């Protein structure tokens, strides 16, 4: 088998480092990410005679363009350097943690696994449900003890082979948000971008005036059309008093408060 | 002092039980809420010889009509059984927790104290809460605690007793929804302004509930006010609903979080 790559992502202090060590033993390398001071830890994970290169990404709260680390993550996942994405979540603050999961899902990743770390803290969550609801595997872990870790290795090894079905849930927004989404799409899908990036994502980012995406989408559209689009975005920014990143987030949180009611036994 | 009551409300596993034990020592009584299986715990809190009756309400994430537990807190507070309301919050997961805080505020509750628990785990992971600004922002006192270690508990009793004496002033910040939603709240409020109902419940609240078709509120307007009165309300709701594709309860909550993000920026 070719050398598959596994990526560890999640918030800071969710036990990401703990699960990395838990998967790579002593076989770890230490370097830094291209052009920046951010350290980069990668290692070799073994399982059933199969070997995997595990890259641990710097902890992050979301996938915007407001920090090196969030951009280290989006660049790595988007450009396709990840065969398997292991999204690690601190089970004690599901709302905040699943918020990133959502941003990941929206980027249209499909080969992802959800680890509910620090799970060793008490209520009762119906994993079976979380799995059906989110549309991805969910493995509870007590990394600081090594529980579930083995179940993780198997599921990673299983996904790498392409024997795991997934369909990550995609949150829906206001008609107004969904309509402006639709127009950016049926105006961007008639562009080479669609071949390299997920349209839905690219639009969501534009509405939020993503520094980076707004730059790329400007390279294929005349400065003119980008103003017609920014203009419409400005009017959206009018209906909603608050700027768009906050409105999209507000709707993500509620989406989660709904999903969470379904998980909590 | 006359027997003052103190109610503890908050999400499950936040320290509510630990605070309850710290405040009541072993002077607790276990029983159950009227005509329901739900357990009801209560005990005596002492401070400079004054005695308080602390009641622990089942842990909840909001105050909808959707569950026994939420309705127990809903009713206990609204029917005036609480002289003081202590809202226990996990400092390491504010967004989730504060939603419930905004609800209590919307019930026009005023005698409330917010308790930032697990403050140790906060400054540990390297978080940063500006308590002084938060108190100014939310409009209620804010006490950092570490239930398990017992830190802040004594400062909590002080504030509690103080509020009971009526020596504390607050002005809970109230969220404001978009224009269209505020108007219908204005109407329903008006239509309820002069009633034996709006004289026992926060007009602003009763209104807000009705826009989401709150099961227990509707049955409250039929018993206190005519069936005709409830229909005059209906066209207003149906009316607003028309202005929104998603359900109202979803959009309202959505904007409630929208209110929270901007709220959290001001002190985190």
């Amino acid at each position: 088998m070719v050398l598959k790559t596994v990526a560890l992502v999640g918030n800071p202090n969710v036990g990401k480092t703990t699960i990395f060590n838990a998967l790579t033993g002593l076989r770890q390398h230490v370097g830094n990410w291209p052009g920046v001071t951010v350290e980069k830890k990668e290692g070799i994970m073994e399982y059933r005679e199969k070997e995997f290169l595990v890259v641990d990404l710097p902890g992050i709260y979301s996938l915007t363009a407001h920090s090196i680390d969030e951009l280290i993550a989006r660049n790595f996942i988007l450009d396709g350097n990840a065969d398997v994405i292991v999204d690690i979540v601190d089970s004690t603050c599901l709302m905040r943690n699943l918020f990133l999961t959502l941003e990941l899902f929206e980027m249209e990743v499909k080969n992802i696994i959800l680890v509910l770390n620090k799970f060793d803290l008490l209520a009762k969550i119906d994993i079976k449900k979380m799995r059906k609801e989110l549309g991805v595997p969910v493995i509870p872990t007590n990394a600081k003890k090594g529980e579930g870790v083995e179940e993780l290795k198997r599921m990673i090894a299983l996904m790498a082979e392409g024997k795991v079905t997934t369909n990550p849930i995609i949150p829906r927004y206001d008609e107004d948000i969904e309509r402006e989404i639709k127009h950016i799409s049926e105006l961007l899908r008639g562009t080479p971008l669609a071949e390299k990036y997920p349209i839905r994502w690219l639009a969501l980012k534009l509405l939020q005036r993503d520094e980076e995406v707004i730059k790329l989408v400007l390279k294929y559209l005349g400065q003119e059309k980008m103003d017609e689009i920014l203009k419409h975005i400005s009017e959206l920014e009018e209906k909603y008093k608050r700027p768009l990143d906050i409105v999209i987030a507000s709707q993500k949180y509620e989406f989660l408060e709904q999903l969470l009611r379904k998980f909590v036994v």
